[PDB]
Parts: structure tokens; C-alpha cells; sequence
């Protein structure tokens, strides 16, 4: 206790520069390993102990709850810093560090798992080779698959480009799918309590945490994207998008979002601030599925806000459904809200998407 | 002679299987070691050696006349074996070629280039460190900067992605100017023989043969590009343009000529052929200005086949003018070329093009 | 605790074949790093405080009454499978493993020693490009001296032959100073 004291009195650091978007996201790194990465698992497990006891059932192995999220290197809300490169840096330390973590998960469960009594379904899934160690062979796979894909994010951590291992790693399914196969067997061989043990705890955090380690939200204000949606029509001699009312914006934002030849000039020379706001659209639709949680629109006043970032985003090239959302926060904005969404939900092609 | 001569009757060796567009390439590259290389420099040193004799003066140093092109791996006309991506191998090895046979002009030169004796402009252009051995210092610059692309070609020919060296080799002016420096000195400085000597003959050489070794020509027959352009406008749902009249295909492909918005759209799924043709512009907008000499459009016959080919191009982004020949290879086709090029040249936007 | 007896019942190995000099010499780096290492510093800082508390004095830092040492890999009475190939490959395994705790603890004194106030002699030893960051630059040096040799002999341990980088520790000095 004395010597843990002495080090804060004397263990002195002092910003003398502003920190940046990644050293903020890397304090919620080490929020993540000092706590999380024990508490959601224990969180889980009193939970389902408590269930059961009080109620008679346990929530599925498959069911993990809890996802958590950062705005670190995603909000650009107000902040000229957080630059879609950033994002992008960003978004690969992530992945690093799961990587970090996921191994130390990993080479416990390496050396654990002797278990050589296993099922049909899982001697199949080796078949020979490691049919002698089987638990232990799909957990030295993944061991080598993450090993790979950490090389790999450092060295475009660096900045180097180099083509990706066959063995990288980009979605959850890939840890899931070989540690599930071992928690099956071994409770079909009644290695029940091996299972329900550091496994559980790795299956719940692949869930939890996985690939992305946390998943981040991009968010920009409105105005921005009006003014980058402008700055292109003036471009194409269209007309000018921050001229128009409310209805013809939506008009000419449906029109686009269904047509199917591009709009985005190919090579174009548009201003910083524009820039900006397409080149992290571009990021979004360059990263793997599943590491970017939602777009978050501040300042959002009428359903072209929301409309506005749909148009972006396809422009942007993205093969997924992703999540925008207005932010009302004034008192107008909020007395308006409802107006907004329902006229919103009223728009046919806005429904389905 | 019966030693040669032997060789002939015993080294059989007889295609079992049809040539490749890069074999015949390379067949090529034979031509232009075993006889061009030589051949070019010794007519021009006759042809100014007649001009001064009859006439009175020489040529410029700077004015090479002749010009080699191949379009071997380049006409694709009636021949689905040459695909984009043969095209785009080819133009790497003539590349890989070039630095070859370009080295061992260079070699000579780093050891015959003992001169001591420069000009101010020279000196300053090396400026200490390769002061005490100046045309040798600008020879050996030239051989690592040929190195370092070469190096980089045989990697690219492999297949391998690695980001291009500091000194990649790309124009002829990369060559030329070096080489022209030394002249102008050895002219300057009293050393006219050994200027007019191996240093004339690698000039003429770089201009006459350069950074491709030899330029290629692309070549569609015209119907390719009607269906690749008609798949795109049914695509689109603007319409089918191989139904079209040829004033309306004018109207359209003047229309989009001069629009600032795109129209490939960026994710499409064609059918082989227009893919083909959409891709072949690719490797043409890709590949260094300067190595394809031209695009010939074999069945020209209307002024909307000419603009066809302008359109790709523009849709695959290329910077530079891009010389297109219409070829007229029918009577009616020659009978009605004069009518056909006057309407292109009365097109105002076609004529500043 | 369920858990833990369940892993020791499930989890069985049984030696099929005999062990060999270099799998006993594993357990004995096993004994130094889940006792000796927190053991014999422990067993100093008691012995200390008891010295000064019953006596009046502390042994000064530089005196370390005590050493281990092992036959594994050492002893071949009677044993032709402790061949001068192995004893060369457990002396070089030995090296491999004390890197390994090594950087441990460098790792932790590089951060924790943020300290900035040092003496002439410390800043001197430095001077200048880490004198903004004293004990921290002496303890990053070490670090990479430490990566350095260990890089080294993992390659010596797979067979390859390769000359020692400029930093290889070969001595306890080394790391002492
Ligand atoms: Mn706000
Ligand atoms: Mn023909």
C-alpha cells in the first residue's frame, strides 16, 4: 500500500498537449481490459445463476445481452480532429487489440483443453491430423488465425500495405463457429463443468467484445452534410441542395437513392470540409461489417436529414443496412420529432430500407 | 557454318500448342534486340551524315524521327485470347525490357565516361560528392533508378503488390535528360567523338524506343463498344442505344461527353464481352501516357463510332488526348469515309478534343 | 475451486515415453517461475526487515545471499542421454527463459519509473535525448538489449547460425549496472 501510494505522489505526468482522438481511445482500451473484459462475463454468470434459481431456466449459451460501444475516433461532432483517417487508424487498433486480448484468452484454452473424448460432429470437424487432441487442435488454429491477423494490423498500423493472410480475421463468426464446436462436445461428453468455465467466459466476451473489440458510432453534424450535398450539385450543374425547400429536397433525395447510375464525380476536387464528410463515409463502407454500429446525425430537424446520409453512404458504396439516427436536441426539434418520423415512416422506399 | 548450320537440322523444336498473344509479343522484343536496337542509330547516323554531305547542315541532336509500335498483345479484334489482362502483362514485360536492354547501354557508359573535364550547368548539376567524376556520377544515378523499376517490373510481372520505388522509371524524359546533360558538356568541353559516339546512340534509342521499348495500339472492332454501351444504357433505364438512329446515338454521346456526372455506375455485374471492353479502357487509363500509341475502332462507319470509344475512355478516367482512328475496311466504308469525317469535324466539341 | 478440481481429473496426461534432460530441465524453470521468482525476493525483504528490527542494520543492496542451480541437463552419471548436445541446448534454453522473466520486469519498471528528478552521475550515464525521461531511457535500453538477445537465441535454439547482435547479454553485470 505504501509503495502503491508513493508511486501516484511521485509517478507525475501532465498533459502538455491536448490528447488526440486515438489516446481517447485508448483510455476506453484500458477500461475495457482493467474491467470489462472480467465484468461482463461474471455479470453474465450471476445473472444466469439467478435465473434459474429464481425462475427454473437459464437463458441459452448463444444469448449474450450485452454489446458495448465507443464514440472514440467515431464523434466528429464539433471536432475538426477526428478526421476520417483517424477513423480509419482507429478502427484497426481495435481490431489490435482484440487480437491482444483474444490471445491471452486463447492460450489458456490451448493448454486446458486435453479433453481427447469428443463427438462424431467434432472428430469430423478434424477428422485425423489432431484426431488425438482434438479440443486442442481447433484452439491452435484460431491460436495461428489471430497470431496472422495481429501481423497483419500492425503492420498497416505502420503503414504499410501488404495483402491480408488467408487466415485474417473480420467477423465474430469466425471466433464463435470452432469455440462453440468444442463447448458442445464437451458437454455431450460430459465435460459439462470444463465447458461452463474459461470457455463461457471467451464464448460471452467473442459476443460482447469480439473481432472490433468495441464497436464505434460515427457522428456528424446535419449541416454538414447539407453543405457537402450542396457544394456536389452546384457541381454537376444540378442546382444548389441548400436552396431548395423541405419537398424537393426529399424529392430529389428519392430520386437518387434509387437510381442506379452513380452520382459522385470520379475524380473531383471538392473543399476540405466536403472532403471530409465523403472520405468517412468512405471508411464506413471500406470496414468490415459489424465494426461501425450507427451513423449519428446531431442537429437533425427534417426527415432530408436523415435522407441526406442514406444518399451519402450508397454514394459511398456500402452493401449494408446501417443504422442512421436522427439527434433531436433542442426543445423545437424534440416538440418535432414525432412530425419527423412519421412523415419519414410514411415514405414507401424510407420503410423498407 | 556446319557448326550453325547442324544446330538448324537437330534443334527442333515445333509449337505442339497455338502461340499467346505474349509469345508473339516476345517475338517482338527479339525483333527489336537482334536487329532494330542497332538498326535505328546507324540509319540515323548515315541519314545525317547524307544530309550534310548533299545539303549542307545536320539534323538537331533532339530530333529523332522514327518511332517503333507493336500491336502485338494490343488488337483484340476477332481475337478473345487477348484480354485486358494480357494486354496490361504485356505492357509490364515490354517495360521489363526496355530496362534490360537499356542497362547494357548504360554500363558502357559508367565505364567509358572517365571525363573530368565539365560545365559550369553541368557540375551544379551534381554539385559535390560525384564532382571528381561527373558524367560517371549522372551514368551511375541512371543504372539504379533502371534497377530499382526493374526489380519492381519482375516482381508486378510475378503478381506481387509492393508499393514502386523512389526512382521508377515511367517517361522518356527520365532517360533523356541525364543522358542529354553529359552531351551538351562532352560537346562543350571539347569532346565532341565521344559524345557523337555510345551516347548519341542511346539518345536516339530512348526517343526511338523509350520506357515501353515500344509503344502498343489497342484495337475493338466497332460493334464491341455499340453492345457494350447498349448493355449500360439498358442498365441504367435511359434507354437501349443500338435501337437508336444515329443522331440520337450523337445526341446522347454528345450529352455525356461534355456531363460532369458519371455514368458507370461503380458496382455493376456486365455480361463477359462488355466487361471486356470496359476493362481494356482501364488498362489504358492505367498504364503510363505514353505507351499506347492509339486506339483503332476496326469497322468505323458512322461519326457516333468514333465518339463511342471518347466516351469509354472518359468513363475510365484518362487524363491525357487519346489519338482514335476510325478504320474504314469495306467499299461503302471507304466510299463514305470523306462524308463520315466531315460531320465529326463539323462537331465543334469533337474538333477542340 | 470446482472448476479447478474438475480441469485435474479431466484433465490427464501420462508421460507415454521417457522424459528427457530437456523436459526435466522445463521443470525446473517451471519451479523458478511459480515460486523462486516471487520466493527468494520475498524471503530478502523478511530477512531484512527482521536484520533492523532485532540487530539494527540491513545488509547493503548489493549483497544476495543466495543462488540456485540445477542438474537438469548438468548430470549425465550414469545417464548416456545427457549428451553435450543437450547440456549446449538446455545452457541456451536457460538464457532463452531468463529474457523471459527479464522483460517482465523490465516491462513494469519501464512505466512505473516516470521519475524526472536524478543526479549528476544517473544524468551523465543519459546525458541528453532521454535526459527528459532518466530512469525510463535506462530501462528502454535494457529492454531491447533484453529482445535483442532473446531474438538471438531463439534462432540459436532452432539450429540456425547467425553472428550476436552489438547488445547480447552474456552477463550478470549487464543487467546489474
Ligand atoms: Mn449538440
Ligand atoms: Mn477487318
Amino acid at each position: 500500500l505504501r509503495q502503491l501510494i508513493a508511486q501516484s505522489w511521485h509517478t507525475d505526468e501532465i498533459r502538455k498537449l491536448r490528447p488526440s482522438p486515438v489516446d481517447e481511445a485508448k483510455w476506453g482500451f484500458a477500461v475495457v481490459e482493467n474491467s470489462l473484459w472480467q465484468g461482463v462475463p461474471n455479470y453474465l454468470r450471476e445473472l444466469n445463476e439467478q435465473l434459474e434459481e429464481n425462475l427454473g431456466y437459464k437463458l441459452p449459451v448463444e444469448f449474450v445481452p450485452v454489446r458495448f460501444t465507443s464514440w472514440m475516433g467515431g464523434d466528429r461532432d464539433g471536432n475538426p480532429n477526428v478526421t476520417a483517417d483517424i477513423t480509419r487508424h482507429v478502427l484497426l487498433l481495435s481490431r489490435w487489440k482484440a487480437t491482444d486480448l483474444f490471445l491471452k484468452d486463447i492460450q489458456v484454452l490451448v493448454s486446458e483443453l486435453s479433453m481427447v473424448e469428443a463427438t462424431p460432429e467434432l472428430l469430423a470437424l478434424v477428422g485425423e491430423e489432431g484426431a488425438a487432441e482434438p479440443y486442442r487442435y481447433l484452439m491452435k488454429n484460431l491460436r495461428s488465425r489471430l497470431m496472422a491477423t495481429q501481423a497483419w494490423l500492425e503492420a498497416r498500423l505502420k503503414g504499410e500495405e501488404l495483402p491480408k493472410p488467408e487466415g485474417l480475421l473480420t467477423q465474430n463468426e469466425e471466433l464463435w463457429e470452432p469455440l462453440y464446436a468444442c463447448y458442445q462436445s464437451l458437454q455431450a461428453c460430459g465435460m459439462g463443468i470444463i465447458a461452463n468455465g474459461d470457455l463461457l467466459d471467451t464464448l460471452r466476451r467473442v459476443k460482447c467484445f469480439g473481432v472490433p473489440l468495441v464497436r464505434i458510432d460515427i457522428r456528424q453534424e446535419s449541416t454538414r452534410h447539407t453543405e457537402a450535398l450542396g457544394e456536389l450539385t452546384r457541381y454537376l450543374g444540378i442546382g444548389d441542395y441548400e436552396s431548395w425547400s423541405e419537398a424537393d429536397k426529399q424529392a430529389f433525395l428519392i430520386r437518387e437513392l434509387n437510381s442506379k447510375r452513380p452520382l459522385l464525380p470520379r475524380n473531383w476536387q471538392p473543399s476540405a470540409e466536403t472532403r471530409e464528410v465523403l472520405d468517412t463515409c468512405q471508411v464506413i463502407a471500406e470496414a468490415p461489417q459489424g465494426s461501425i454500429a450507427a451513423y449519428v446525425i446531431s442537429m437533425a430537424k427534417t426527415p432530408s436529414d436523415v435522407l441526406a446520409v442514406h444518399l451519402l453512404l450508397k454514394e459511398a458504396g456500402i452493401g449494408f443496412a446501417m443504422p442512421v439516427a436522427p439527434l433531436f436536441e433542442t426543445l423545437d426539434d424534440l416538440n418535432n420529432a414525432n412530425d419527423v418520423m412519421t412523415q419519414l415512416l410514411n415514405i414507401d422506399w424510407y420503410r423498407g430500407l
